[PDB]
């Protein structure tokens, strides 16, 4: 699945992740840590809209 962030409009892909900041390939939104981010402008996860 994908999930845009409503602020910025990163896509969070679950098939890419987010290795960047820890979190590997095909980890699921619902997966993410609860202090994960998003990578682009800081928005907390209750900012993203599954796609
Ligand atoms: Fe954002």
């Amino acid at each position: 699945a994908k999930w845009v962030c409503k602020i910025c409009g990163y896509i969070y892909d679950e098939d890419a992740g987010d290795p960047d900041n820890g979190i590997s390939p095909g980890t699921k939104f619902e997966e993410l840590p609860d202090d994960w981010v998003c990578p682009i402008c800081g928005a907390p996860k209750s900012e993203f809209e599954k796609l």
